[PDB]
């Protein structure tokens, strides 16, 4: 957890070559993807491997929303799209029991946290779509909190995305960078702003996207968004992550150690490699060494097995319910 940098390994199996570069101190997490999954026990054996080889405490996180984003299913409950809840007569009540399914489950597997849930409003940006909780504010907050609230009860550290607001995003030819051009995003921003004051949000993933009206820079490595509106605007106390810095699609900034620079020097506390070891390599080799003590914040409060966790009758319901909800809206 102590260093900025989060990075990812090749397969279901811990490589010697993987063992070698954890014990970086430039490292503090590994993210896993669908590759890094088979099936429980092998999940498993591979968090407890990164834990054995890092020694020190690490990081493991996972992009496990619902729906069209959860990268352990099999073996694993199926968890909805988050855009369902709001349309059930109880969603809240729902939500909440999605949110503590969802994490209970990753901590019976030895996983730290998932980056969840989103805040982005409206289904209109097809890679949000129905990964959004609702279409207006009101529906977005009280699914999204109880969504959090049910998070935070089995100890999981919850993350905000994409901030600003992902949900009205364009990614045509219009410009080189995924953009909002709107004058205002008053709404979007709204949403943030009332979880970063209820104090909610333990960390934030800021949206790799362009907002012409307020700054030329991606949010995601942005001094403006990150410094002036995230820190000093807003309020938040929280951990800030970047975006993929394994991919910049203007392509106007450099290798992965300028951008890597630019994410710390624009307000990033913890910094994404995905996909491309040899860049992640380079970071390592040529990045200060630095320490991200608040961090530490972000590792899971609790401890279980997932024989334990299904004895509990909590687990019993939401397990059927979420199923349930699926094929009420499929």
């Amino acid at each position: 957890s102590l260093g900025p940098l989060w990075l990812d390994v090749a397969g279901y199996e811990l490589s010697a070559e993987d063992r070698e570069i954890l014990q970086h101190p430039t490292v503090g997490g590994v993210i896993l993807f669908g590759r890094n999954y088979h099936d429980n026990q092998q999940l498993l054996a591979l968090n407890k491997a990164i834990r054995q080889a890092a020694k020190r405490p690490i990081l493991i996180g996972v992009d496990q929303e619902g729906g069209r984003v959860q990268r352990f299913r099999e073996g694993f409950s199926r968890i909805p799209p988050a855009q369902y809840y709001a349309r059930a007569e109880n969603g809240v009540e729902l939500a909440e029991q999605g949110g503590w399914l969802m994490a209970a489950e990753l901590i019976a597997h030895d996983v730290d946290l998932s980056f969840a849930p989103v805040l982005d409003m409206g289904f209109a940006c097809k890679a949000i779509g129905n990964r959004a909780f609702g279409e207006d504010v009101q529906t977005v907050l009280k699914h999204s909190s109880a969504f959090l609230r049910g998070m935070k009860a089995v100890g999981m550290a919850t993350t905000g995305k994409h901030f600003p607001g992902h949900g009205a995003v364009i990614a045509d030819s219009h410009l080189e960078t995924p953009y909002d051009e709107r004058e205002t995003i008053a709404q979007d921003m709204a949403i943030f702003r009332a979880q970063i004051e209820a104090g909610v949000l333990d960390a934030m993933m800021p949206a790799h996207v362009v907002y012409p009206h307020y700054d030329a820079q991606p949010a995601s490595g942005s001094s403006y968004w990150l410094k002036q509106v995230l820190r000093e605007e807003l309020g938040f106390k929280g951990i800030v992550f970047s975006d993929d810095l394994s991919m910049e699609g203007a392509a106007v900034m450099g290798g992965p150690v300028e951008r890597s620079h630019q994410a710390l020097v624009a307000g990033c506390d913890m910094i994404l490699i995905c996909n491309k070891r040899e860049a992640a390599v380079e970071v390592l080799d040529n990045l200060p060494i630095m320490e991200v003590p608040q961090a530490e914040a972000l590792l899971k409060k609790q401890q279980f097995s997932y024989s334990e966790l299904k004895r509990l009758e909590r687990w019993q319901q939401a397990s059927a319910n979420m199923q349930r909800l699926i094929e009420q809206f499929s």
